[PDB]
């Protein structure tokens, strides 16, 4: 395999530089790295590698990876290759992958447009094989730069794997029978499509509203607020799937079921020993929905109520009421009001200033090992 | 089996009340629970069950489990049986166990006296089988009361299991050859004895110093400070093992190696996706010792320096100099100074107000699956 030969060369260079991350912006390091990439038998021949060589050799005066990103953003081929520094994807250093794109609904693509690339990884270097790395953002490159039109990659194969290994088992154990009928037994191609819909709607809605990101990113990085922002856009995508009639009805209901099942179940149990940001917001959704008539609990099993679409709209309306006051109060004041709302429906420990898994999901974590 | 019949009856009652935690202090609930306990053909006739039935039936006028705790604290037998409500042990509701005590070193128990019970669990109800439940504290009972002379149980069989599952393969992968010679191939009884020394010294030193807990507990619940307090007492215990000549030299060196291997390795990788309280403090220790000459990194491997005992003393001395200013500044000012000290040696994200696993241990988590 020619691709495996190229990837073995990247994996070996990755091993050599593993101890030198503090030098990743050092021009003496960058020159040696560029030189080794250039001299690599198979890898050095590739256009994207030549682009990275030029970006690295020029980094002292221009600390950007402009030629690499031009290649990637223009989709000159289906290869990604760069030097990465992403604190939440620690496995990434010098990495290479090849991807395949997925089909997309044309109305979805046109009406909810964003520079999102839902892709399957075909082959990759060691750092991309970590289950942690589910996406790739432009500021993950060492230059730390993101532009509004930079392509953003989501690795749908990893989300299909997660849905099969975790969500499917939580649906069987936690949901009333008939809860997610289109998802029941659906094949990987089907979940693939739903997941690709989810990420396209997800990225689009991050840019909508009164406190979009990245503009208000530094106000939305506290654990409960980062999760709440994730939830804001996924509830938005849920409602689009229910409300936009130009979307194919079968595919839209399937994407609805996927987003809801992921936020109600898989994201709800994330984090040990405390909930992570996604899980705090999902437990907020669970309790809000239970208290406002959107779901019901019958002997530890969740029933989705027929009124759930109206309750989801109410929940999204409530988030938007809080955020709209950015127009008349400080971002700090909106923050405090988003925290207050979150804390009404989650298990907040005021002395630890952190959250505990609400008892409903702590027991499922124990029962299912999730 | 008679104990098996008792615990089966406990587990069935635990199942019946599982959805009723909000009713655990309501007398109508308690009156019915007490009756079902009394009528359990085997459980109801245990003296400990008689005690609990009496406490519950009288909870309306005296909200405490005085008869149960008298039984337990007096070690009338080796059974524990109560109604629990411990937010960090969510699996505990109506629970039962039988334990066995362990050999005890006389000088250790006399010079470092505390009401600590290092025990092995022989049989237990379902809630005590959770890997989370490594200990039982007096305030974990529904009454939420703790007294200084109440017995505190540590389940040593669970620390042995954790040592063999995590620490051992971490020692093999991460430590330079000959780092922990007494622990190599140590049998379970040997680890058990080291672990019992550790918990006794652990509980003792919590009560010592200028900001002991429980007095200053509410200032030491923030994630970095909860970890730092655990670390303060374990480094104190390490140093006692090195410095107290009246302890048997073979057991003391073994306990030293055990406490260090646990704090340097197993505790340093806890928490997903972020480090938990133990792990932040262990990463503080790792980076402190690296920069101050106590350990050295060679080829990704930790070498313990011969100077390490003096660097551990310097580390504990530093913590104590910060805490000593409680005498001339507020508890809040000490808190900031403990946080500033922690953040100098850990990966703190000021916008998330939380920590990331430092890259050394993030890579180990990925590599070994810990
Ligand atoms: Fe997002
Ligand atoms: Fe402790």
């Amino acid at each position: 395999s020619p691709t495996a030969a190229v990837i073995a060369e990247v994996d070996e260079l990755r091993e050599k530089i593993k101890g030198s991350r503090n030098s990743f912006r050092d021009q003496s390091f960058l020159d040696q790295l560029a030189q080794h990439i250039a001299d690599a038998p198979h890898l050095g021949r590739q256009p994207i590698a030549r682009a990275l060589v030029e970006d690295l050799r020029g980094y002292a005066s221009e600390p950007r990876l402009a030629a690499v990103k031009a290649h990637i953003n223009e989709e000159r081929d289906q290869h990604i290759f760069s030097l990465f520094d992403a604190s939440y994807f620690p496995s990434l250093s010098l990495e290479y992958l090849t991807y395949e794109t997925l089909p997309t609904n044309p109305h979805l693509a046109a009406r909810y447009a964003s520079p999102t690339m839902p892709v399957n990884i075909i082959a990759s270097s060691k750092g991309f094989q970590s289950r942690v790395v589910v996406a790739l953002f432009p500021e993950n490159h060492i230059d730390g730069i993101q532009r509004g039109d930079d392509l953003i990659f989501y690795f749908i194969n990893k989300f299909v794997e997660r849905h099969n290994r975790i969500t499917r088992k939580m649906i069987d154990a936690v949901m009333a029978e008939g809860s997610f009928p289109l998802l029941r037994g659906a094949d990987d191609r089907t979940v693939e499509q739903a997941s690709s819909w989810w990420v396209r709607l997800h990225e689009y809605h991050h840019r909508q509203g009164d406190m979009p990101i990245p503009e208000f990113l530094r106000y939305k990085k506290l654990k409960p607020l980062a999760g709440l922002e994730e939830l804001r856009v996924d509830v938005s995508g849920m409602l689009v799937c229910l409300n936009d009639p130009e979307l194919p009805a079968d595919e839209a209901r399937l994407a609805y079921e996927y987003i809801l099942s992921e936020r109600l179940l898989r994201y709800a149990v994330e984090g040990i020993p405390r909930p992570n940001y996604d899980a705090v917001a999902s437990q907020l959704l669970f309790n809000y929905l239970s208290e406002h008539g959107g779901i019901e609990l019958h002997g530890g099993v969740i029933r989705l109520c027929p009124e759930l679409p109206a309750v989801l709209t109410e929940f999204l309306d409530r988030i938007q009421r809080i955020e709209q006051r950015i127009h008349t109060t400080s971002a700090e004041e909106v923050q405090q009001n988003l925290l207050e709302f979150t804390n009404r429906y989650t298990d907040y420990d005021p002395d630890a200033k952190d959250y505990r898994h609400i008892p409903f999901f702590a027991e499922i974590k124990e029962r299912l090992g999730v």
